[PDB]
């Protein structure tokens, strides 16, 4: 469902990628993107408040997509942030991995405006938000 004022937090390593995704979430009407690199940013970033979603890359320095995940899932107040997991390749034991680990969902990249927003409805109805 769109919302259309959700909080997003965009943790991509590369910044074409990073860009991307945020472009995506404006056109779906999300007009709420805040961006990250790495898991360690995103943490911190994430810390202040206000975000109600982490859209984190797999493939991230020193604090990985997986990582990041869980340190959302454990850390008190951030454990109930939805997560959506961008791999870089898609195949079922990262898919697994994943899902075990706390994320609502994941996306593959390249993913267009459509793909996104099928995980987001996807996710948002699993919440029950």
């Amino acid at each position: 469902r769109s919302d259309k004022e959700l909080k997003f937090l965009v943790v991509d390593d590369f910044s074409t990628m990073r860009r991307i995704v945020r472009n995506l979430l404006k056109e779906l009407g999300f007009n709420n993107v805040e961006e990250a690199e790495d898991g360690v940013d995103a943490l911190n970033k994430l810390q202040a408040g206000g975000y109600g979603f982490v859209i984190s890359d797999w493939n991230m320095p020193n604090m990985d997509g997986l990582e990041l995940l869980k340190t959302i899932r454990a850390d008190g107040a951030m454990s109930a942030l939805p997560v959506l997991m961008v791999t870089a390749e898609a195949k079922k034991e990262n898919i697994i991995a994943a899902a075990q680990a706390g994320a609502s969902g994941y996306v593959v990249k390249p993913f267009t405006a459509a793909t996104l927003e099928e995980k987001l409805n996807k996710i948002f109805e699993k919440l029950g938000m």
